[PDB]
């Protein structure tokens, strides 16, 4: 029969949205839904979403029949800045399905092997920076990840070199696009945004979005002039023709794309990486197996693509941290037209729903009572994963784009790693997410001894 879904404690007129008024939003989601269970209504002045958590219920929300990706209000702010590019774009936006016929091919597994010479550029820029530390010198772990993902993206994106390894302070675009995020987030907990006090955010945010959209579209009109040929997609988005309609991207649309992967780059990738070395530090065998594969398989100074398919036990390793800890931890979804959810929740069409993919992951009928244990060995049998249990790239068609690049990278990279280096948890470092658009671990440190393995 219909059941009334759990609702958390409210803040009389403005309702539940006083719980979101911390630096740790999805962290508070979390806590809520281990109270309240796999559904829980929130609402907020002229607003009403619902939170799911369990595999029985996400799973339905994943049925595209039923279901469309919805931009949340973190996404329409984005959304100043990253336009109608893929990410902040609905479905039936014609320039969704336009780039998305024209940049598929792009992300390919098979695309992969075009990108890997960039990719190894960078990965030997990371390893060159830690060979050359000095005795008991430390790493930052999550800044020399966004150094490294973020370079990546942008050589295999447009051919540009940020030359983060090169820098303290990032490259002008980078200080733009992040406190362009930052405001982007800020704005979700600021109660009264047309206040004089917020004259100097916005102005500092149309500034931002001109050191954005100045620089990637220089870069394109300078390709267009040149009709120089590169390995990058601005070259695939330059001479690509989506197949329905016969239209090429236009000019604007390709600036959205690259400004929207260069967020990927600079969020997502670098948190996987840096959630995977923290889980290694904290599990010495897990550690030790995944060390010995990279020793067995990388057998030559530069890996070669195939040979990054071969690290298997550390693509399980990846998998393992997206379970636990999914950078991109959540996504929206609305109904398409009225339905019941899991048998229990009407819902009327337009109706919202937020996936919150941590706690789809510590679904323990699933996964099994070890669901808190970093265990990648969970991953060696996928065929006996149920249907939509494990959703770090989001759902069909509007699912991540860039996973096949993102794991290529984050494969390569922590391969790499592995093989020129023993790591030590000097600090005994605590856990300590920070979240942005996405979730990161800050502060955390390791010592690297180099293995002297030359490159
Ligand atoms: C260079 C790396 C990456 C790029 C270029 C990239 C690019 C994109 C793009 C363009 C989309 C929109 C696809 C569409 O709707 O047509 C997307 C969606 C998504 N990506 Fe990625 N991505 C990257 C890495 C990652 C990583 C590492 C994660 C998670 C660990 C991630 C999680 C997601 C999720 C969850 C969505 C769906 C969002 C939603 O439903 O609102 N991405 N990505
Ligand atoms: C890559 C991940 C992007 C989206 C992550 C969402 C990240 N939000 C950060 C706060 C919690 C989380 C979320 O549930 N926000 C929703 C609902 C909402 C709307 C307005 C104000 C507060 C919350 C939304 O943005 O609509």
């Amino acid at each position: 029969t219909i059941k009334e879904m759990p609702q958390p404690k409210t803040f009389g007129e403005l309702k539940n949205l006083p719980l979101l008024n911390t630096d740790k939003p999805v962290q508070a989601l979390m806590k809520i839904a281990d109270e309240l269970g796999e559904i829980f209504k929130f609402e907020a002045p002229g607003r009403v979403t619902r939170y799911l958590s369990s595999q029985r219920l996400i799973k339905e929300a994943c049925d595209e029949s039923r279901f469309d990706k919805n931009l949340s209000q973190a996404l329409k702010f984005v959304r100043d800045f990253a336009g109608d590019g893929l990410f902040t774009s609905w479905t039936h936006e014609k320039n969704w399905k336009k780039a998305h016929n024209i940049l598929l091919p792009s992300f390919s597994q098979q695309a992969m092997k075009g990108y890997h010479a960039m990719m190894v550029d960078i990965a030997v820029q990371l390893v060159q920076k830690w060979e050359r530390l000095n005795a008991d010198e430390h790493i930052e772990v999550p800044e020399d990840m966004t150094r490294l993902t973020l370079d990546t993206i942008g050589l295999c994106g447009f051919n540009y070199r940020f030359n983060s390894f090169y820098r303290d302070q990032p490259h002008p675009f980078i200080t733009s696009m992040v406190r362009a995020l930052d405001e982007a987030m800020n704005k979700l907990q600021r109660a009264n945004p047309d206040d004089p006090a917020y004259d100097e955010n916005k102005r500092q945010f149309q500034e931002d979005i001109k050191v954005m959209n100045d620089l990637v579209d220089k870069i394109i009109a300078d390709r267009k002039a040149s009709g120089e040929q590169s390995d990058d997609l601005l070259t695939h988005m330059l001479n690509g023709k989506d197949p329905e309609t016969g239209e090429p991207l236009d000019d604007e649309n390709i600036r959205y794309q690259i400004i929207t992967f260069l967020i990927a780059g600079h969020e997502t990738t670098s948190g996987l990486l840096s959630f995977a070395l923290y889980f290694l530090v904290k599990n010495p065998h897990v550690l030790q197996k995944a060390a010995e594969e990279a020793a067995r398989v990388l057998v030559d100074p530069v890996p070669s693509y195939k040979q990054v398919k071969q690290l298997k036990y550390v693509g399980m390793v990846l998998n393992e941290a997206l379970r636990l800890w999914p950078t991109a931890p959540a996504f929206s979804l609305y109904a398409k037209e009225d339905t019941v959810l899991g048998g229990e929740y009407p819902l009327e069409k337009g109706d919202e729903l937020m996936v919150l993919i941590p706690q789809l992951h510590r679904d323990k009928t699933i996964w099994g009572d070890d669901v808190e244990e970093f265990r990648p060995e969970r991953f060696e049998n996928p065929s006996a994963i149920p249907q939509h249990a494990f959703k770090p790239f989001g759902n069909g068609q509007r699912a991540c784009i860039g996973q096949q690049f993102a794991l290529h990278e984050a494969t390569l990279v922590l391969g790499m790693m592995l093989k020129h280096f023993d790591f030590e948890d000097h600090t005994n470092y605590e856990l300590d997410i920070k979240e942005t658009l996405t979730l990161k671990p800050e502060g955390f440190v390791v010592k690297a001894k180099s293995k002297k393995i030359p490159l």
